[PDB]
């Protein structure tokens, strides 16, 4: 999981919205009646009503993420 | 999962929305009378109403990602 | 997880929102009757309702993050 | 979990919000008749209902997170 | 866990909130008629009605964090 | 947990908030007819209505932090 | 848990809240009927209505926090 960046030297953005009676749900486990439940998160979850990311990583950026999971 | 960026040197963006009873569900897991229920996320995982992404990764970036499941 | 970001040397955003009765959920772990119930976190978990990112990462930045879940 | 930055040398930013009986939930483990519940978090949780990020990182940055969990 | 920054040499931003009856909920660990019930956290967890964060990180920074879980 | 900065030499910004009735939980740990409930925090918990931070860490800085858990 | 931080050398902010009927919960460790009850902190838990840090870690700072918990 190797990441990297480099950078060597020598606009209206708009976003709107509207909402009445949102119901908004992102990662869901529902069970009944189980004897092992697991929700192992080691990314990157974002959740809401407006999710808005503008004009991000100008430079330079890594965003090197590694999970994992064992079962014996 | 070797990821790497390199950059080197020598506009109105409009998103709109308008919404009135809105139910979004992102990963979802519903079970009944179970016995493992596992649920790993390692990515990148966005839920909302208005998910906007404007202008993004400007100069290098690099979003490695790597996951795994080990079940013996 | 090796990351790693260089940068060497030598316009309006406009995000709005408007909602009324507005239920956001992020990560959930909903369950009955079980035995082992287990919710690792370990990565990056934005929840809200105007969850914006504008303009990041200028200069030089490194997220790496790593996770693990061990079961004998 | 090795990360690192450098840098070297030799605009109206908006978010707005109109909310009314808004009720926002991040990371839940809601359970009934159990024996062990474990809710380990090591990264990056962010609960709100305006979670705004403008013109992070403007210089050298590292989130090096590391997170485990062992079970025998 | 190793992170490090380094930086060598030689805007209005607006963020506005009105919110009428909201009701946050962070890390929250819900349950009933169990033995162990832990919860451990060493990240960084924001939790409030307008969590903003505007130009942060100017120069070098580290936000190096590790957490561990032992069950035996 | 090694963190380190280093830094070597040789605009308006605004948050405004109006809120009525307002209820904001952190980290909950709610139970009942339980045996052992261990709550332990070692990063940085930030609760409140306005959680605002604003031009942080302008020189070096580090915020590495370790937490643990044994249960033999 | 090693950190450090070095500095070598050879704007109006503005924050505003309006709030009524405001309840704030931090920490909260509630249980009926138990046997043992642990609460350790050892980071930084902040809490309030209007938790504002403006213009932190000017200089050189190091805020290295190391936690541990035995049970055996």
């Amino acid at each position: 999981v190797v990441a990297a960046a480099e950078k060597t030297k020598q606009g209206v953005l708009y976003v709107g919205s509207k909402t009445k009676e949102g119901v908004v749900h992102g990662v869901a486990t529902v069970a009944e009646k189980t004897k092992e439940q697991v929700t192992n998160v080691g990314g990157a979850v974002v959740t809401g009503v407006t999710a808005v990311a503008q004009k991000t990583v100008e430079g330079a950026g890594s965003i090197a993420a590694a999970t994992g999971f064992v079962k014996k």
